[PDB]
């Protein structure tokens, strides 16, 4: 838990970004933050140009369950400090309703970022693209190793910063132009690993399959939904099939930009043992010298 929270008498509301069950996220502008900058708040002013942040807000007539759950996702993003996972800039937890407050990114989430690019034969070249994915690894390994598994790792669920800084975050189902990626819990079906379907079970390992399939959104430039040819039913259908390992499962196909090495590490993230799914400190690695040295 913040010391103090951030004033909530300074946050201008600009526009509603999405919602849930327990709440909204807000996107706010900062009043006069130069005031503000501390040590506790450490603002990155521009002078001349607005200071916008996201705002998640429980509602206050929250439910006890929904009031602890937020406040368990406060102490979960009060300990991610990496350059890969998105950042707590502060909260508002003494009086309802409870906020937590991140950056803003003006280039979006990556699918967005990724949909309006164009692969270099805007331009967005192969290296790059393994830079992406390479960060993406680098705020997984920092999670994992902090004990936490993220289970919803898709491009819709990452942001883009300045200099194509990658910030890992995690919206939820609260977003109405992501509602074909959930099946009705609400779950993300086509980034889930076959034993989270079947049994439930969600690990660093399934993270690494689902980071198998945002590779593979990456590579293809978020230009096709993952499993598309099949129904949300078959989705499920096809990781009964992962289970049987009768050869009849269906993986997604190499991208054209996709060397086979690539796209082998991509299999290995897809495979039935969890414990020969690779781990995130050598997916990392993958993706910054191995593929990197190979262009
Ligand atoms: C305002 C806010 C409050 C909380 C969060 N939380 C997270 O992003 C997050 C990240 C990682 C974890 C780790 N966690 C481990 C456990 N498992 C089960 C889930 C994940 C939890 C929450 C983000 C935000 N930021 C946010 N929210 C919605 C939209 C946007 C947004 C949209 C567009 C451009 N810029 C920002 N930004």
């Amino acid at each position: 838990m913040p010391r103090v929270d951030f004033p909530r008498s300074r946050l201008r509301f600009k526009e509603k970004l999405g919602e849930g069950q327990f709440g909204e996220v807000h996107l706010c502008e900062v009043d006069s933050p130069q005031d503000l900058v501390s040590l506790d708040f450490p603002l990155n002013v521009r002078k001349g140009h607005p200071l916008l942040v996201a705002v998640k807000i429980l509602r206050p007539d929250a439910t006890k369950n929904a009031r602890n759950d937020f406040l368990k996702e406060v102490k979960i993003m009060s300990r991610l400090k990496d350059p890969n996972i998105i950042r707590l800039l502060g909260v508002c937890v003494q009086d309802d309703p409870l906020c937590m407050i991140t950056d803003y990114m003006e280039n979006g989430d990556l699918n967005q970022f990724l949909s309006a690019h164009q692969l270099e034969d805007p331009t967005i070249s192969y290296p790059m693209l393994l830079h992406v994915a390479a960060q993406i690894a680098s705020g997984m390994r920092y999670l994992a190793t902090l004990n936490f598994v993220h289970r919803d790792l898709a491009t819709r669920n990452c942001l883009v910063g300045e200099n194509f800084t990658i910030k890992i975050a995690d919206f939820g189902m609260s977003r109405n132009l992501y509602a074909g990626d959930y099946y009705r819990a609400v779950l993300p079906i086509r980034w889930m690993a076959w034993e989270c379907i079947l049994m439930g079970k969600f690990t660093t390992a399934s993270d690494v399959w689902a980071f198998g399939v945002t590779l593979w959104e990456v590579l293809m430039l978020c230009r096709a939904q993952p499993f598309g040819q099949l129904t949300d039913e078959q989705v499920i259908e096809n990781a009964g099939e992962f289970f049987r390992d009768q050869g009849r499962q269906v993986y997604l196909s190499r991208p054209p930009a996709c060397p086979q090495g690539l796209y082998e590490l991509m299999l290995r993230c897809w495979s039935r043992e969890s414990e020969q799914r690779p781990p995130f400190s050598q997916l990392h690695r993958f993706l910054a010298e191995d593929a990197l040295n190979t262009v």
